[PDB]
């Protein structure tokens, strides 16, 4: 068919960095464009085309069951192999990521309708607070 | 007028990188801000102001008629001027972009309900598959 | 409570770069990840978790009343402390940012239905024009 009308969400993106490298794009923008997904909207009236490609960030997914130690490759941060276990300690969700780094993990707990998350690695701690919508 | 209330979308941004370099901003973050557009929301209560600037990536637009050679400035990627012509090759939309780069263009075609796009430049080719919403 | 179901919007993110630096993450991806805000969707069925992390850009806010000299931290740009005051020059909103840099500030004014913004620092000036929606 010759009908390209519609809104198209990307499901695959192969050799994006090689194509961008052929265009002489800098390394910083290259490592950021490989972390994006694109949605192209196309209006076609016979031979007249209007196309706009919207770019968004790739959505990171993590599914797990409490008590089952699963293999995790942090494809979002440092790309390392860790073995992660999520445990219940009272009402605090505790997770340990055993690997090259020590004291690495995170801890979640809820207060009212705000979520508190502590990302730990070594002696460094990152604190993030979320509100519920 | 002194009334600044409303939502304001950026249409032009001249010498942003020079201004940021004067602010001693690192090169990586500068190369990320040169690819953004801004939308500012303004609340004005007499002399009271509340401002929020939303940042997004500039979206690539391509409007054309098959067979008509149009001038295209390839923002979002390499910022180059090419002269592009779109042809029908069977049911495949073929486009050639004459410019500094050779073998540069793209090819779209539909199979089933998936859109396939092949971006080529030099000896590098990028393959993209899209699903309809 | 042990119920984490829902959509959680980030409101605070402390020491994200230190945590990422402890993970040996490169400087480019760190300076873009020190931006951004995160929204995590969590579906919890007893002990089974399914999480999706949506990424967007950090907005950065600046709220002020005309005539009060306020402390401003340019988190959107260079992360410096300046003391900024916004003045009226006719119908033009003028603001000067006294700090480590000199001749630093901005000027906004409306003509027709377009907002004109001049970012100045050193001998470099950036001009931005916005249209109203």
């Amino acid at each position: 068919t010759r009908d390209f009308n519609g809104t198209w969400e990307m499901e695959s993106n192969e050799n994006f960095e090689g194509y961008m490298k052929a265009l002489d794009i800098d390394f910083a923008t290259r490592k950021i464009a490989v972390r994006l997904t694109f949605t192209d909207v196309i209006d076609q009236d016979g031979d007249n085309f209007k196309t706009k490609a919207t770019s968004t960030f790739l959505n990171y997914d993590e599914d797990f069951t409490v008590g089952v130690e699963f293999d995790e490759y942090t494809k979002s941060l440092d790309n390392r192999h860790v073995k992660a276990l999520v445990t219940w300690e009272g009402d605090v969700l505790v997770c340990v990521q055993k690997g090259e780094k020590e004291n690495r993990g995170w801890k979640k707990w809820i207060e009212g309708d705000k979520l508190y998350l502590e990302l730990t690695c070594g002696d460094q701690v990152c604190r993030q607070v979320f509100k519920k919508k």
